[PDB]
């Protein structure tokens, strides 16, 4: 009936500026923010949530030279945070896995998508569209023959692990609702709320269609005033200073 355990396993990091998750400050400071993965361990078996960065980011910083957010953005990442070298490190090879859940395929979330050939990978419809033309995808978050499961609209993984459709920020992304043996009711808004402010005071921040975005955090707060979870954000600076993590479970 209910997950195991949830780990946050940190993936390496990515400076943004910091107008992208406050669409009023002023470009000029970056931010070096979380890129996190997520692992489930589930009677039915373990589940990867997000597949981190690509091999081309590592020890990169200067990945997007040459692109339209050139400067804005710069990977920080090591050999170490390769989704393949995390999972070893945690104890899983790639076919290990039941399931892998894609939020979405930003760069920092399904640039190890490839090196899952065998498990289902399972994304929204709308996303998986989306990436085959839109150029804020890179050609390693939409690789053409891995095994994707495209799912439309809610969906149940297995019980315990819920998907909640949650576009605008990208134009399929999807958000976690998660119940853990530990803690009970778990939201994991991903990136449908960089921060708490995104969430909780509806501040702008960088997306696909900030209004459809904004839809999306109102139906979470729907879900939020009915089951009372603990909430974690996409990229949380001062989240992250308190969020258990890897070898700790929630
Ligand atoms: C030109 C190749 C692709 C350029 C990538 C554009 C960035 C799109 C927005 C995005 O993926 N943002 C990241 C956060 C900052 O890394 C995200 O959604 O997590
Ligand atoms: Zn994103
Ligand atoms: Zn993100």
């Amino acid at each position: 009936m209910t997950v195991k355990k949830l780990y946050f396993i940190p993936a390496g990091r990515c400076m943004l500026d910091h107008s992208s998750v406050n669409s009023a400050l002023t470009p000029g400071k970056l931010l070096n923010l979380p890129v996190w993965c997520y692992l489930l361990e589930t009677e039915e078996g373990p589940i990867l949530v997000d597949t981190g960065m690509p091999e081309s980011a590592v020890n990169n910083e200067g990945l997007f030279n040459g692109t339209f957010v050139e400067g804005q953005i710069l990977p920080k990442m090591t050999e170490e945070d390769r989704i393949v070298n995390i999972l070893k490190r945690v104890g899983y090879e790639p076919d290990d896995l039941l399931y892998i859940i894609s939020s979405h395929l930003h760069w920092d979330h399904a640039g190890g998508n490839g090196a899952f050939t065998n498990t289902p990978i399972i994304v929204q419809r709308t996303e998986y569209e989306a990436a085959l033309h839109r150029e804020e995808y890179m050609k390693e978050c939409i690789l053409p023959h891995l095994n994707y499961k495209i799912i439309e609209g809610d969906y149940e993984v297995v019980p315990g692990v819920q998907l909640l459709y949650t576009p605008g920020h990208s134009p399929g992304h999807q958000s976690l609702f998660i119940e853990t043996e530990q803690s009970g009711s778990v939201l994991l808004t991903i990136d449908a709320s960089y921060t708490k402010e995104n969430f909780e005071d509806e501040v702008p921040f960088a997306g696909f269609d900030p209004e459809l975005a904004l839809s999306s955090i109102k139906r979470l707060k729907e879900v939020v005033k009915k089951e009372k979870p603990i909430i974690f954000f996409g990229h949380d600076i001062e989240q992250e200073k308190s969020c258990r993590v890897f070898p700790e479970y929630i």
